[PDB]
């Protein structure tokens, strides 16, 4: 058995009822199999782990644990209790069953127990029963386990959840040490690589951390997540973990972009990467390419679309200029990944630093010849990005456009604020304007009290 | 019978059954009445309003139906079909009333037809059989009208909905004389005021606009709306109608921000102004207050934002501090309304324009004493908008929070730009620091290829 998926871990708005369903959906028809519940932004998950959902909050509950039943997907309800947990006091332990469950009750079978992101210092009533934090962790997980009758699929998250947040490393960790030892075997333990996000998770530290826990990791990937607050969104395809690794892994769930739409890459690339090497036995990737496996995603994604007679002296059919598989090539490029932009839209910022460093060239001949042909791409360029916005905010599908509509329309302003800028340096020779901020569009047509100030801020000059 | 409560009809995401059916419950404490479904992009209601909604799409609109009965409420259904109808084909007029067919079925019993937005230009084969677009729209309207038994709710919005959108004028409009002589007396007729988003609705227009439909018209209100591509947020008071229209009127339906729970402020003092004039006959304000009723909405909605024992050795339970009256009082202030921003917020523009433009008096001595006098409240009032951002994001309804998160972070980050500046102003006649946009860190520090370009920019120079 494989875990393979989703995981609906990130900080912000939670997904709705509609969205869990349609990735239910397409998680089936990927052949993918889990979806691990942890909004950090669900009270009751965390913030508030004590509470018992309401009746109405049960009700969704139940309906959401029954569509991942119907599209044979495997739900798994975490809880974080480690903010405001006194391990010692029976009481809490007692909630902690009580919670898990309603749960239960609900329909579940699978569960996890989250340590993620919470301080290591433990309270005094804790410092004397237990030995470390580990300690309290796995007594109170253990005692979970067992007493929801050792359910097939039970997971724990780590504090030390990846390589940088181990003191003093991986390989020597007292904390998870323990955890490696105490923790009973039907568990399995969540792990994100060398770094929360991290570009590459080589073979060698998933064998290292293997060592210490004593078994296979389940991998919570934060690839493709965007809740790290300066805005950005990740289409770009599942890179930077080897084929090599889904035999020495007990699973890989992905934890993607707050907004649901914008995640059909992420997911889709993952199935691909997870179907490449599928049985494969334990033995730059010889199985799977990033570049052929967002082509294949885009292909898919694009047909989501689509568009669900009249006399020539009629009225015509409402119509626009339909988003081309190009386009979207295009718009994944520019949002690609965390660690990397795509090709073209790192070769356009490349591009118009040197336009912008050679400027002198066409202030006051060779030189001169080689910008201008260098400034008519670029603008070229520039002119395919709002082309292709444009059609972006043309198509059917709204619910898609309007997920990642803000994004778009940042970088649709800014590419012409810079092809306006362009052009005005190549044209100085011949004339006398300059050049302000403050004559643009968006920033000098800016709403809201927040752009009133922001007019009055020392801009150009 | 008084049709008062809440459209659903902006561009952009439309709210999902979780928000909805939230609306409905809120609407019925309120003793509200009234839910119009018109959400421009729900593809199958304007766009596309011939196909047939699916399988799951139409258990979730009989769900939708089915719980604004439960809480009282009466859904009424739109449909635009004024973008591609070919009103003079009978093939056409069969499949609106195929449409509303479906709908019916679904439980709905009042149905809406929506000609606004569009061009006045009829197609060749419609000009041969129809006098004027009136007498084109007013036939479909009849003719559905009746084919559907003649509902008890039955709407009629013009494409000349509003003052500004009548040629030549209200009073002397073809389009509207039309409008008011044909269209059968069961039927209402939308109205938003002088203007789209109306700063006023003048009683006199009221009755202006009367005369020519020949009927007492449903406002569809758009004070609150923000669907114009320049993001604000409107959480000020229902503010600019006398309560002396509510005689006058037939209903008043809002149109508020996409943002769901940015609309507690709207829907409520709405309420309130609805409330306070329920009964009256026909005869700044003498029966509503839009500051009283403000204070009483952020009041109650206050008590949507608090949280749903151990040992002085234990842990302390998750806390932090609570978000206050004042705080909101704040934030309404900061987001008011389209035509007129809060004392406050405008009160805090004013003070950094002054502190600028007057900046000179500490460059290289009454002055400046009030220059200093006033540099340091205004410090302390940014202060106080830092304050209250952070009690917002701490508090315990996520919800609401990343509702209206985005501009949050906007104005505290321009805030914070802005209390530099300050700083940095009244500090130059004892320091050599030359300010620049690109050393902070909303600028600077900005995630995406969006970023990369910004920084590129000719920002400061
Ligand atoms: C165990 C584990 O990885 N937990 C997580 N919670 C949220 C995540 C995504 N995001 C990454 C960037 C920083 C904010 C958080 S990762
Ligand atoms: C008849 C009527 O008012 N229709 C509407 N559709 C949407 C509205 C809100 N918003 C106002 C500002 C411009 C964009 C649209 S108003």
């Amino acid at each position: 058995r494989f875990l393979c998926g989703v995981v609906e871990g990130f900080y912000g708005r939670p997904w709705v009822m509609e969205q869990r369903k349609e990735l239910f959906r397409r998680l089936q028809k990927w052949e993918l199999n889990t979806y691990l519940y942890a909004p950090k932004d669900d009270y009751k998950h965390r913030m508030f782990w004590r509470e018992m959902y309401s009746v109405e909050e049960a009700e969704q509950l139940m309906t959401l644990i029954s569509a991942a039943r119907e599209y044979e997907i495997e739900f798994i309800y975490a809880i974080s209790p480690g903010l405001d947990i006194t391990f010692s006091n029976p009481k809490e332990v007692s909630t902690l069953k009580r919670k898990l469950d309603q749960v239960s009750q609900f329909g579940c079978r699978s569960f996890a127990l989250l340590f993620d992101d919470i301080d290591h210092n433990m309270c005094a009533a804790d410092k004397e029963v237990f030995s470390s934090f580990a300690h309290a962790q796995v007594s109170i997980t253990n005692e979970i386990y067992q007493y929801l009758g050792e359910p097939e699929t039970f997971l724990f998250c780590p504090t030390e959840y990846c390589g940088t947040f181990c003191y003093p490393n991986v390989s020597q960790s007292p904390y998870l040490r323990t955890v490696g030892e105490k923790l009973l075997p039907g568990i399995e333990v969540l792990w994100t690589g060398p770094k929360v996000v991290s570009k590459e998770i080589p073979v060698e530290s998933i064998e290292e951390v293997s060592k210490i826990i004593k078994r296979a990791p389940v991998i919570w990937d934060n690839i493709h997540a965007n809740d790290y607050d300066q805005k950005r969104l990740f289409l770009g395809p599942y890179k930077g973990r080897s084929t090599e690794l889904i035999p020495r892994l007990k699973g890989v769930l992905t934890n993607p972009n707050c907004e649901f739409e914008a995640n059909y890459v992420a997911i889709h690339t993952l199935a691909t990467w997870y179907k490449s090497n599928m049985n494969g036995v334990r033995k730059t990737d010889v199985l799977y390419s990033p570049q052929m496996a967002l082509k294949l995603a885009l292909t898919e994604w694009l047909q989501e679309f689509g568009v669900p007679d009249p006399g020539p002296n009629e009225k015509p059919l409402y119509t626009a200029e339909p988003v081309t598989l190009e386009d979207l090539q295009l718009l994944a490029d520019l949002f690609y990944l965390p660690y990397e932009h795509g090709p073209k839209g790192a070769q356009m910022l490349r591009e118009f630093q040197w336009l912008r460093a050679n400027s002198s060239v066409v202030s006051v001949s060779e030189k001169i010849e080689e910008w201008r042909s260098r400034a008519a791409k670029f603008e070229e360029m520039c002119g395919l990005v709002m082309g292709m916005f444009t059609r972006l905010s043309n198509c059917a599908n709204r619910t898609i456009l309007y997920d990642m509509y803000s994004y778009v329309w940042d970088i649709k302003s800014i590419m012409s604020m810079v092809k306006s800028f362009v052009q005005w340096l190549g044209e100085r020779s011949h004339s006398s304007a300059q050049f302000l901020i403050g004559d643009q569009e968006p920033w000098a047509f800016r709403g809201g009290l927040a752009g009133e100030f922001q007019r009055l801020l020392p801009i150009d000059g």
